[PDB]
């Protein structure tokens, strides 16, 4: 392949990251608990991977979803060791939001994307059901109300909004090419959301902060992107893994333009 794929999430102000990297076949992970990066327990087959985490008090709790042909399995992390999910269903994308929690995990297969549903009391089957060759997701609540935003590639990369009774197709717009790969983050109210988009080796972003979406500073070589993102009080902090090769460089933003991180595979 022409690069590793990448997923990562964040918790708490610290914060704690985690990226989850697929390299031919095996799915490995990377760990930053604010004293440096180090190799992580988890290790599973998979050619894909996406990853969903979600705090109970101080208790983290992570879902990565592992996927070889259209057999995806779910890893859990409850405090205590990696065990196998009650998921069933690839290229995937995964949101979680409350203490339940509730989970949609979203699936673009031959050029479908359909979703997968945890509100507590096991998988069902969603309404989303859109065009795409790949897929990201983001999510937000205000109050109690959900707002999901999935972002589905084809051929153009049009965005679906849940906003708490039907999909509905966003204001989002970017210039894209075929076999385009995103990434999405999202904060705050109003919301924040900022997408990333890998199109032929180059990532770019696009930002939406509640009045149109514009062209963002981010421009950094990639075939591969996630993200995430996590606040300390009113101040976002972002960091981009861009992926050429077996190289993933780690991008960062805390304010004041886009620095190097001190991500390494090691
Ligand atoms: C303490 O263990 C580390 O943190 C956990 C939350 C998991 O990410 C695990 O794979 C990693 O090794
Ligand atoms: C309690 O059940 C476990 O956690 C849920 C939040 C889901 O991830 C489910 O597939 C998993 O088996
Ligand atoms: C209530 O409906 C379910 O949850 C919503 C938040 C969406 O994920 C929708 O596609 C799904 O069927
Ligand atoms: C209010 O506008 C809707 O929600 C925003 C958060 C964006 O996702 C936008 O593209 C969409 O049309
Ligand atoms: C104000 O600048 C915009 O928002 C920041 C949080 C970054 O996403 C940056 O690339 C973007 O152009
Ligand atoms: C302070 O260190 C910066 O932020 C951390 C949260 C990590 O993303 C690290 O790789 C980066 O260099």
């Amino acid at each position: 392949m022409s690069s590793v794929q990448t997923a990562a999430t964040s918790w708490g102000t610290v914060p704690s990251i985690r990226v989850y990297t697929a390299n031919n076949g095996k799915i490995t992970e990377r760990c930053w608990d604010g004293k440096g990066w180090y190799t992580g327990a988890f290790n599973e087959p998979g050619d894909n991977v996406s990853v969903t985490s979600w705090l109970v008090g101080s208790a983290i709790h992570i879902r990565v979803y592992a996927s070889t042909g259209t057999t995806t399995t779910e890893w859990c992390w409850d405090g205590n060791g990696w065990t196998k999910g009650a998921y069933t269903s690839d290229q995937t994308a995964a949101t979680s939001w409350g203490t339940v929690p509730s989970i949609r995990v979203y699936t673009a297969n031959n050029g479908k994307i359909t979703e997968r549903c945890w509100d507590g009391k096991g998988w069902y089957t969603g309404a989303f059901n859109e065009p795409g060759d790949n897929v990201s997701v983001t999510s937000w609540l205000v109050g109690s109300a959900i707002h999901i935003r999935v972002y589905a590639s084809t051929g153009t990369t049009t965005e679906w909004c849940w906003d708490g009774n039907g999909w509905t197709k966003g204001a989002y717009t970017s210039s894209t090419v075929p076999g385009d790969q995103t990434a999405a983050t999202s904060w705050g109210t109003v919301p924040s959301i900022r997408v990333y988009t890998a199109n032929n080796g180059k990532i770019t972003e696009r930002c939406w902060d509640g009045k149109g979406w514009y062209t963002g500073a981010f421009n950094e070589p990639g075939d591969n992107v996630s993200v995430t993102s996590w606040l300390v009080g009113s101040a976002i902090h972002i960091r981009v893994y861009a992926s050429t090769g077996t190289t993933t460089t780690e991008w960062c933003w805390d304010g004041n333009g886009w620095t190097k991180g001190a991500y390494t595979a090691t």
